[PDB]
């Protein structure tokens, strides 16, 4: 999240993806957000993961977006 086009985020609920796409995670993780792909996802990734994927709006809290 060096770059300032970057937002934040955390976990609400745990989230499961269901497929290969998706990234799963724990509640009370700081998600960096690196776009909203349409209205129900953003794609995004944890800082220091290699874990990468979309998840659902729904999931998440955002604080900062994407812009």
């Amino acid at each position: 999240g060096i770059d300032p086009f970057t937002g934040e985020a955390i976990a609400k609920f745990n989230f499961n993806g269901d497929t290969q796409v998706e990234m799963s995670f724990r509640k009370g993780e700081r998600i960096t957000l690196l776009r909203q792909v349409d209205e129900n996802w953003y794609e995004g990734r944890i800082p220091g993961t290699s874990r990468q994927g979309i998840f659902p709006i729904t999931y998440v809290d955002v604080i900062k977006r994407p812009l």
